[PDB]
Order: structure tokens, then sequence, then C-alpha cells
């Protein structure tokens, strides 16, 4: 059953600019979640180094890419580390952390909304072009969870028991905006995953029309 939880006032606010506002460079969402998608990545390539076990729910790294016309929906799934229902809780919205007040507190200072750009505002980017997000993980230690947000000052965990199973790792279903369908586009997308995907040293791979194109 469905758990309520309300967003850290400074992650609202932080949602509330990011919602609000008008900066055009919206497509920077993109690097954003795959970064994140790399850093999960690399953690789980980290621990399962000495110790080869924790790779066994799923053996292949990958990070892919999923346009959806149908629903307009556009997905990031990743076989990284995953996320307990407390990570979730945790890392998704009750905590505000040093550099998120930081952020906060400069850009109201100074007005300057191109710091969106120049310093990030990670995972919450999705909101520039998602109407409703939705996260799916299963991390070793815990079984699925479903996190589910519209940016209403709260979120939902879930116990997942309607998706497919992931073995292990995360998806990131961003509802597109109706105004923001060019990122459903695979040339549009090759394109961002290009520009920020040198350093990522992790397969990448777009679902196209079916099937799977290699971006690295
Ligand atoms: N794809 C993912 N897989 C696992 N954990 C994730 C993923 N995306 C985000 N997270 C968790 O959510 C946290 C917050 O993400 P974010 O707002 O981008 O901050 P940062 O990227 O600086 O960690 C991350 O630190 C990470 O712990």
């Amino acid at each position: 059953s469905t758990e309520t939880f309300a967003f850290n006032a400074d992650i609202r606010q932080l949602m509330s600019l990011i919602i609000n506002t008008f900066y055009s460079n919206k497509e920077i969402f993109l690097r954003e979640l795959i970064s994140n998608a790399s850093d999960a990545l690399d953690k789980i390539r980290y621990e399962s180094i000495t110790d080869t076990q924790k790779l066994s729910a799923e053996p292949e790294f990958f990070i892919r890419i999923i346009p959806d016309k149908t629903n307009n929906t556009l997905t990031i799934e990743d076989s990284g580390i995953g996320m307990t229902k407390n990570d979730l809780i945790n890392n998704l919205g009750t905590i505000a952390r040093s550099g998120t007040k930081a952020f906060m507190e400069a850009i109201q200072a100074s007005g300057d909304i191109s710091m969106i750009g120049q310093f990030g505002v990670g995972f919450y980017s999705a909101y520039l072009v998602a109407d409703h997000v939705v996260v799916i993980s299963k991390n070793n230690d815990d079984e699925q969870y479903v996190w589910e947000s519209a940016a209403g000052g709260s979120f939902t965990v879930t116990k997942d028991e309607t998706n497919e199973k992931l073995g292990r790792g995360t998806k990131i279903i961003l509802h597109l905006k109706e105004d923001q369908l060019e990122y459903l586009e695979e040339k549009r997308i090759k394109d961002l995953v290009k520009k920020h995907s040198e350093f990522i040293s992790f397969p990448i791979k777009l679902y196209c029309e079916h099937e799977w194109e290699e971006l690295n």
C-alpha cells in the first residue's frame, strides 16, 4: 500500500522555481539524468569488484533510453545500484543537502537563472520537461518500489507489484509536457547524448523504430 511523504521545504522551493521558470535551456534534464545513471552504475561496479555476487540479479551494466510516442513518456533506465525504499524516501525529497540549500540561497540573492545550467538542479531538472515523474527502483537489499510525484508538495512510495521486475537498477519515467515532445525524437536524443556522454564508461542504447541503437 502507498505511503505519502512531504518534500522538504527547500526542495519544494527548488521544484517551485523549476516549474515556474522560463529558462529556455530545458534540454539539460537529459545530461542530469544520464549522469545520475552513470553514478549509480559507478557504485555497483565499485561494490562488485571485490564481491562479484552483488551482480547476480543483473550481470550487465547498461543505460537505456526509451521514447514512447503512444503515451508521451521518455524513459531513462539503468542497471546501477538501485535504491531501497528508504533510499527513495531519503534521496528523492525529504532531505535537502548542503549544496541544494546553497544553490537556493545563491539564486534567490542573484536572480541569475543561468545558474540552473551552471550549477545544475540534479534529478529535479526532470520537471523542466515533465508534468509527472515515476521512479521504479530495485536495490539488492530490498524489494522493488515505485516513487511518484506530480510536484505538489508531496510524493508517494509504493511497494511495486504491478510493474515488470528490474532485477537491479532504476527506471525514470518522464511524462512529458505537451509542448516538450521534441524529446521523443531520436535525432534530438542522439545529439544530446553525444554532447554529454564522452566519459560515461557504460554502454548507452536508444530504442528506435523496433530495435536498439548503440550510442557509444
Ligand atoms: N538512476 C539512479 N540510480 C540510483 N540512485 C539515484 C539515481 N538517480 C538519483 N539517485 C539518487 O538520488 C540522489 C539525488 O540525485 P540528484 O538530485 O541528481 O543529486 P546528485 O546527482 O548530486 O546526487 C542521488 O545522489 C542518488 O543517490
